[PDB]
């Protein structure tokens, strides 16, 4: 069942990106401007923001959906190249497209978790002493952080399947 | 008289997706910035709106289109890759369409109802006791939210249509 | 003269597409942010735009203009689908096409008249009693009802003089 | 001289198309926004706004410039037609470019005339007796008009020497 | 030398509007929205502003480029109706192009300067007496209008050195 | 091993040219919108983000980017005039390129340095004496800063590798 794999690796990339790009944007646009702080203390809220997200989801997953996609970007120049062998390539392909994969997800587990809460706890310069602060769409923020772990966790399965498809012996020589 | 209703699925599908993408997004665009909550409590309005609209129409709607198209998108990209046998995937394919339909459209109806009320009792932390809420332009999401049930509906009895026209015993084999 | 009435058809519907893809969203975009009602009680700006401006003129036209466009979708899809009797589906879609463009012009009639008032009179919950509030340039949206009216009104005379072309007994059979 | 005149005229009007259109809806973006009244009274900003410019430049000009070019889109279609006699609808075509540019310029120097002054003198319900309002990048405007009506004033001279070329007793049809 | 003439004339050409589309709307957005007055009188924020910057200089600069570019669609346009000589016309639009890019880099200079300061003194009613007003991002529009004076400038060398490479007797004749 | 290193930078170049166009804007929105000061004086929050941020990261990497760019545009223009000798001018573009590179880098540190500081201390007129300003997302713009300086860093180190490959003889000749 190496064709089937494909086709499903395939259409869900094509998932991922098609999703992202099209409402990962408007979800946090209002991420910092609806963001509030119970305090008088000017620039107390852009240090609680900051220290409670230090990089929105959104680039981080723009950043992981590229760094994917590169080693593809990479095969296909270089098979451009060749002309005006290619089955070596494809393997080495294969295994940097499955850690990177898997990297991210560890990444974003180790990152943001599973939720996010609709309070935060922020002590940080200039607020005084600890002031709490509210979220903006926490519960859509926190669907988003579940379904992109998921379709991850697909395409990691995908990507082990076609690997063991391959075998341990073409992969080691 | 199935050739009618594919023509008619084809173009109810079209539809639906201009009608969303020209106009879902420009209905929804103010919908947390003219939410407004009688109180003086900072993050009420954060909360309140958080708990009335756990996730916007808009965002359910690109999701189920997207997963309504996959299927299509699986066949297709089978079929390029065969070329450089499909007569037994077209039925797979009409049949998880149905399905995936008819669970977008149950699920449409068990998550928001048919009605967006002008008016929201909220009383979730950190609003005092229990708090009144005010929508932002109630009735064209609500004529919306019909509208978009309609139009699946339709869809719904096309493709049950079709797949009764391709008949119970080439499903089962 | 059935060949110039097409060709002035075609022209007036190009016409309609591009005035309102071009200017309508930008004419409507602060309809909300700069309506404003002489009151101090929270949420009855909201109650009221939303009674005044039920749906906006904008979607209302989009959605007639995707509409009428339709049947003209069906025909060519039908004749895509025929190649790998087509002068029957004609006169359908003619007739189709008249009674949509009937339809949508009475609609704006019935629902927005013919000018946009300066001044709402308006006595929704939680406005007390009734008040008073005002529009964002009612001129111009004056102007666009009547100008998208004339617009109508010229393509339902130029499909009834096709269809009257084509002859009575034609369109029985 | 008959040529370099086509010649000229198209690049005017693309000349006048580019400009527009990359240029002119940035000029008015703050137009409401930015105008303001020396008053406490609720609602006299819009009602003030909306006498002092019934509809906006740009709008006025997106409209002239689609209506200009309509003819062209006419004949165009028509010679489409005719393939799968034209010598004649040209005349038309070319007189008919003529009024409509001529009719446009008369209208806009009526409606507009030759600058936007910076202050306005308003007494429409509800402001009381009567206020003074401020205007948003007058001089912007002012330079804007009157390098719109130098254009089109090029433009009719472009078309009257193209009819004139062609002849009092051709026209005469 | 003139091949490489032309080279590095039409990539400067190419990298002044790639920079221009890029970022010059960007930086000029908040213009206005952040331009302040020390005063209480409601309009002299607007007075002031105008009185400073009678025409942004993103504006200008999309007229220079699209006016410096006109020749060359002249030249294109007489190309085209040619077929279905040519080596005259290149000598005019060349000698039209310099004289155009001289134009605007003198008027540029002397409309606005070499520098954008963070003060400015306004003394134009409704002000009372004389105040002082702060500007929005001085040093990046400082750095802009240098950089735009010095690509137009390498413009008009080149321009200069492809008329000397052709050579003043062709000209003349 | 020259055409590996070629291929790895293209694949580079592509992957900053993506990460910038599609996040840089996004992530430098609110850079003054939410820089604010703990003052009362008017004019002091514009003086002290301009001295704090006289350029944006943003506008200087799409600067960097488009003039990186520019001589493979020189080589690509020259090839084209060439067609209705190429071997010397490609060891120039390569140390141009080399040159660059490393000259935006090092401007790069020199400018920003490796970090955002959340907070600013300023002393421009208007502000008293000296006041506290607080930063918008500094940490997403350390990491985006850190970023870019390491895929510079990259790109300098292939470009290197390359123009060893060529050999110091060739580049003498
Ligand atoms: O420009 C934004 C955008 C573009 C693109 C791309 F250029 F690759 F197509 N990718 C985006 C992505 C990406 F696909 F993850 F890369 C995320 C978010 C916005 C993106 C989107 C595009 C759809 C409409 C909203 N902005
Ligand atoms: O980028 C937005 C958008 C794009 C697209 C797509 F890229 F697939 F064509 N689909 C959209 C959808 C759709 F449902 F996926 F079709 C909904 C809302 C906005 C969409 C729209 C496009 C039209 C103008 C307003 N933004
Ligand atoms: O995305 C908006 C838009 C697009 C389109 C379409 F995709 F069909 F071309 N149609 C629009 C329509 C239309 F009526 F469907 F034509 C109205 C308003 C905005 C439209 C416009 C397009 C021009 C620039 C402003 N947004
Ligand atoms: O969508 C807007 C727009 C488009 C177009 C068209 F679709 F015909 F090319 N024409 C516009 C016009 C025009 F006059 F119709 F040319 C004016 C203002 C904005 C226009 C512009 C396009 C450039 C970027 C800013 N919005
Ligand atoms: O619509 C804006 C724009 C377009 C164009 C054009 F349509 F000719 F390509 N030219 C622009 C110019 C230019 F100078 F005419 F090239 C300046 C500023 C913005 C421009 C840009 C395009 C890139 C993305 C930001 N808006
Ligand atoms: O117009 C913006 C943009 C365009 C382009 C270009 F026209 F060259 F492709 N380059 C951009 C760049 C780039 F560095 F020049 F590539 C940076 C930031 C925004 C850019 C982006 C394009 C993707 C969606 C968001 N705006």
């Amino acid at each position: 069942s190496t064709m089937i794999g494909r086709i499903l690796l395939t259409v869900v990339v094509i998932f991922r990106i098609l999703i992202v790009a099209i409402v990962g944007e408007t979800v946090y646009d209002d991420e910092q401007t609806m963001f509030v702080c119970n305090t008088l203390q000017p620039g107390c809220n852009q240090a609680c923001y900051d220290r409670a997200f230090p990089i929105s989801h959104i680039r981080y997953w723009v950043f992981q959906i590229i760094m994917v996609c590169t080693p593809s970007l990479c095969f296909i120049t270089y098979s451009v190249h060749q002309s005006a062998g290619i089955s070596r390539f494809y393997i080495i392909q294969v295994v940097f497209r499955n850690a990177l994969e898997i990297g991210f997800l560890v990444g974003q587990y180790f990152l943001y978790g599973f939720s996010v809460p609709g309070l935060y706890e922020c002590n940080r310069y200039p607020c005084i002493k600890e002031v709490e602060c509210y979220v903006s769409r926490p519960t859509e923020k926190t669907v988003f952080l579940v379904f992109m772990f998921a379709v991850s966790g697909i395409c990691v399965v995908l990507n082990l399947a076609e690997l063991n498809h391959l075998g341990w012996r073409k992969i080691k020589l």
